[PDB]
């Protein structure tokens, strides 16, 4: 069992900051941790309107993996929508990914369109409350739907059991984001040789108020992960409300695959 | 109990996020709170290289105050270098500022150059450790010194007694910033009619490891504030390490001036 290199990927609208409690926790256990901002997220200098696909949105991760020296492997950890980022990354860089970890995350598959898990998320959770929507046109003329996440949604559905301070942090650094759903829908399927071949660990809680239990159980059924860790209690942001438990799970992921 | 409107201004390199613990604390006491990102700070879309002065850097605050309805007054609260922001704001909008609060802050005066307190800060604390410096050229050809704050400096001097998680947050969302020192040096002195005339409350601790005790006592001597509140312990980021104490002090500021 080797100390691992965890790469932490936030969901859309969010940024590396979401991982502020979890990073030091992992580091305390001797692990190396990188927490990247995806495009137009966190303090990344770009604006969402100049991003054209989910693949572009994933560039910082892809550029990170490109630069990683031969023979070293990371464990990619992804929250909410970042399951897509993992899938995208593993197709490009399978030989550098020891395992993919899904944290109340979309779990894309190889058999359906890349947008499939997103169609389902939205089917299960159609009403995003006070969230506002805008559109822009991407470089090939697709109409992209972006979102500014509603403060009530943040409070009640995403950061349900977090500290008032964590919720306040979120409102202070939340940014517009997008699922690039129609562009995903036209994307090639994720490959078996790459994404398909990586170990997959699925961490979740039934107390999640946006990625609902039915949906998450459906995801597990539709594409069985190699390990499922169900966490009691908390909320959608386990890395805030159950930081120490998640750190411990990731220990086990490292022992298993790193 | 008086209820006030606090406007919270972070130091350079930082952002409104620095106030995540203190905002809800004040709101719990029934107060209204606005925490603004200054230019090229936090999640403000601009880059530091497109900002030319400290006055520009202050635009968000100035715009905020411009929009504030007649007869409404705020208490501006400023940390570290944000004392400058207060001075700048009070010269423009004295009739909307009930009081200025200085939180381990630069306390500019009316008698010297605006850069005076900065010359002194740097005199007292010349070695910014692993901080890296870059330059760019502003709209009138002044060579501007920007800084990426060092991670050791963050740890040991700025966030000395904060949680590992708060320190990790800082590294995740810290941005380049600048004192615009040479441009401050050429700026008109702060006025008596505006900045001079506002109540000033100076909050600090002698456990601060960047704004050192000799410097802070010197600042109090050089321009006596209307009230000085010395907080035992903590560190430079009192709003993280002594959140509740600071909230309470601000209550007293509200009762006195709001």
């Amino acid at each position: 069992m080797v100390t691992a290199h965890f790469v932490l990927i936030h969901t859309i609208c969010h940024g590396a900051w979401i991982w502020h409690k979890l990073k030091p926790a992992l580091e305390r256990a001797g692990h190396k941790v990188t927490a990247l901002d995806m495009a137009a997220s966190g303090i990344d200098p770009r604006q969402i309107e100049q991003i054209n696909s989910f693949d572009e949105y994933s560039e910082p991760l892809l550029t990170f993996l490109e630069k990683l020296p031969q023979g070293e492997k990371v464990i990619i950890v992804g929250e909410s929508c970042a399951g897509l980022n993992i899938a995208i990354a593993a197709d490009r860089y399978v030989d550098k990914i020891a395992a993919g970890v899904f944290h109340n995350s979309l779990l894309p598959d190889t058999v359906h369109s890349p947008s499939y898990t997103v169609e389902k998320l939205l089917e299960s959770f159609p009403d995003w409350r006070d969230t506002e929507y805008f559109t822009f046109t991407n470089i090939t003329g697709e109409t992209i739907t972006t979102m500014k996440l509603g403060f009530v949604l943040l409070r009640e559905n995403l950061f349900t059991k977090c500290t008032d301070g964590e919720y306040e942090l979120a409102k202070m650094v939340m940014r517009p984001g997008s699922l690039f759903q129609n562009v995903l829908a036209q994307r090639p399927k994720f490959t078996e040789k790459g994404y398909g071949s990586i170990p997959k660990v699925y961490i979740w809680t039934d107390q999640d108020k946006i990625f609902l239990p039915d949906f998450q159980r459906w995801q597990i059924a539709n594409y069985p992960p190699d390990k499922v860790y169900q966490v009691q209690g908390g909320d959608h942001k386990l890395q805030l409300t159950k930081t120490e438990e998640v750190a411990h799970i990731l220990q086990e992921v490292a022992d298993a695959y790193a």
